[PDB]
């Protein structure tokens, strides 16, 4: 099942698409729905027609409905390094985390700092080099069970971070610092999570300013281990998103700018598209 | 005005004490109440008797009422360094932040990871050296206006941090990682914020295991500046707590242990007391 | 448009059927929906398939959905005589009301005393002669504007009434004293309200125990006048039902009994069917 | 305990006075509170000072608080005759009810048609002779257990009724047709319900236009019996008011008029005062 959500005259309506192109309008809250599905694959709702999922993907709105975040995730958390700066004993903090038993885990966002397909991501007013970070993300219940997968953009102000790692939070958490969607796919829609293509394109005035790709079979730090360290002594709410870290990193000249289009593709999920918007002083 | 809150048969009731020892039961939500006060000092409620604030402070419960967090703060954020590790060009990341224009700001907690007076703080199952960090904290509205002050304990797993700064989040954010109270005092209850005594005591089986004190006149990074960087491109909800960083740091042999009592005193606020509880595997 | 409602695992879902047999799942509350329609005929929802209105009519349930009252009407009111007992000066109270400027208006039910298609109506434990009263009913807004029409059964303990008119309330108001449905049709679905056939059948063990019919062109007291006296100094909530009085009255030997089936048909609306259930002592 | 309620800036606050003049602010909903009390006399709340019950009684408002209905009763029901018109076989319908096994019971009001101490009762635009009916009233739970007592004014358009008993509903049910308060007293505050004085005064421009009194020891139809017929096959919600019928009836020249003051006194309860307001066309 593939879950999405629209905003229609101030209210949400959630839908699920089945493999056979049939759309179900959801009865339940979508987080609640995902949970039921991971139990017995049962789905409460009515089959609808006249809902053009394919058009929504391309055009974002259609009459009085607009696509958006598939769920409001109570908490978003990130993983780091799963594929002239700070060093401990001539070893770089990043390569140290790469070896150590303990993976990097950071707080990414609250739901109101996230955005969805066809909404704008943001570049901090004071960031000189902000990069999108294309990542596989998992939707979790409170026991760290995987309720499904989605594309996330861990938008990061890389310049503020390289300046000092103690700025990582400021570099990671702010309005529009995070985008995800356009769907959440259920666990069975992905036979093997370590075998999917992730592809970033940046588009400047029609111009392909950056392109790059990589496969999840090149992920060192396994997802279960990331989940284990996330939840250790740390209770998470149902519907939490964990973003598993990126493997595609543009150069220092590829910083984002106002009006750019960021497009991210993951196999079996779809393509997340977000305009970029530079904030002001 | 000094605001506190109790839990009585599954429900909250908020009270305010006025300088003249008269207790008002609150009509409004306490965050909403704080906002009104910072506008015109008006307070909606009834004068109550038979509510023993002084006993509550000492004994935590009394009949069917128990003191707790004075508010549920939608977000808690921390400030760092306002008074053999990682270094950028032979300069330590901490001393670099100390000089730079940009202060350290980190995400501390969500409301359900916080606790109050007479409730237990926690030591991560996998932390070998967790220290309490006694700090002045401010309650904010969405424009970063100061609605009031309180004592906070930024409980931190210092060993996980010194191991690698990329572990700072894991070291800072977990169930019981944060305590505050026992009251929130309104802005006028503190004539000069840079002139107050902060005092930490740790108590092990009746034994004063650690004691230390310092005055806020020794704070380098001013509060307004911390607030400014917090809110920059980063929208905060009403009732957010910013904890302004600690100046009292026990040695490496002073790690917390199960059943310890942590007591923190700040002038004009009161004394926050929390048992400690080591988590398991 | 023709509105109905089902109960599915403890929750309601409202649907509307359009003349062309297409079913819309409702976005809004159905009372709210009716109001919008009487303004501009606009309907907020999604076209559904797999909802078998025609089967629901016949079989009441289907999988996990069951038909019921089309709305919860905040108030139900009745009209009387619009087509050896009590007399004022040798004139019978009923024939007096028939002549007078002022029509009879009585309080009929609250929503929890009403029932719908395929649910049981009730006969008071202490009633010896209870008759169903088949009537055209109107759904009203607070200004007494007609939002639509439906079939109502003003179930009445005629024996308690004929004994004394001061017992009329006891005779009219009790659990299961009132049934309506199976749809509410919008005002435009009925070109002329004074030109419709009403037909009562009572069914005892398969046996047609009573049958009778009449046309609304034989209604003396016009609906607008009934509405006018209802709302005079008497504010009604949105979604109130006014039942306009009956013209079909079985004899004294036709009292209802446990397990009877009451079936009522009105042109363009449909057929309301309710088992009967005698209460106990 | 004696329960009352005020309206303060758009919100309710309920209070209870104990015999010893101490006022408790209520924790619970007041209907819920009454129920608890009838179980074990336990009361959840805080003792308040600065709430001038005695002034509220006299002056209705005080600063930003105003007295009103003590509860919102989901349903109000009335009893009749418990102490040239319509006749069955030369016997008057009223004297027939007086003898019969079955008492009169009628639907009186919904909560939004009721008003309280110091609010205006209404006279129907089209009523020529409306009388107040001073009555003892009981607050009920769903099993018809008596949760307490209060004064009610069954305001009745006697002229519309005497014209035809089928107009009784129109005569009884309309905006402002019903007033009650100023308190609800708990069952133990009244040792013997059949031993209390009820006193009506009507006041026209300072002038005592009517006065009269009677004692409940002159009530024929006992309360339990009224309750029994009320609840028979007729489920009532918690907090229902049953008004037990009046024994004080002014003459045909004593019809109410705009600006009158109606004052009703019942022993151990208090004095209900309501201005009168004639409605228009
Ligand atoms: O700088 C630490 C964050 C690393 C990260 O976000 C990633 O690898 O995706
Ligand atoms: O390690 C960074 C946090 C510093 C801090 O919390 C403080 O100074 O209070
Ligand atoms: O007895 C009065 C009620 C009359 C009535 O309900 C009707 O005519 O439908
Ligand atoms: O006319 C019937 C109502 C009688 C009544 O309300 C009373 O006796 O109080
Ligand atoms: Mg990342
Ligand atoms: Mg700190
Ligand atoms: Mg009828
Ligand atoms: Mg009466």
């Amino acid at each position: 099942m593939k879950l999405f959500r629209v905003v229609k005259r101030g209210y949400y309506i959630s839908y699920a698409i089945l493999d056979n192109s049939t759309i179900i309008r959801l009865d339940e809250d979508p987080i609640k729905a995902l949970m039921r599905y991971s139990e017995n694959k049962e789905v409460l709702g009515d089959r609808v027609t006249g809902i053009d999922y394919q058009s929504l993907l391309k055009s974002f709105q259609i009459n009085d409905i607009r696509i958006t975040k598939p769920i409001d995730p109570p908490e978003v958390w990130g993983s780091g390094i799963s594929y002239n700066v700070a060093k401990i004993l001539g070893k770089t903090i990043y390569e140290k985390v790469y070896d150590a038993v303990r993976p990097e885990i950071f707080f990414k966002a609250t739901p109101n700092r996230c955005v969805g397909h066809g909404e704008a991501i943001a570049v901090r007013s004071d960031s000189e080099w902000t990069l999108p970070e294309p990542e596989l993300a998992v939707v979790l219940d409170s026991n760290g069970k995987i309720l499904g997968y989605t594309i996330m953009d861990d938008v990061s102000a890389r310049d503020l971070e390289a300046e000092n790692p103690l700025y990582l939070p400021q570099s990671k958490i702010y309005a529009g610092c995070c985008a995800f969607g356009p769907v959440i796919v259920t666990s069975d829609e992905i036979k093997n999570p370590y075998s999917l293509d992730i592809t970033l394109k940046i588009v400047r005035e029609g111009r392909v300013f950056f392109e790059g790709s990589v496969n999840t079979n090149k992920m060192r730090r396994k997802i279960e281990e990331q989940i284990q360290y996330l939840i250790r002594d740390n209770p998470i709410p149902d519907g939490t998103i964990l973003t598993t870290g990126t493997a595609i990193v543009p150069g220092r000249d590829k910083g984002l700018k106002d009006e750019d289009i960021v497009e991210i593709t993951i196999s079996n999920i779809g393509t997340l598209i977000t305009p970029v918007k530079k904030r002001r002083k």
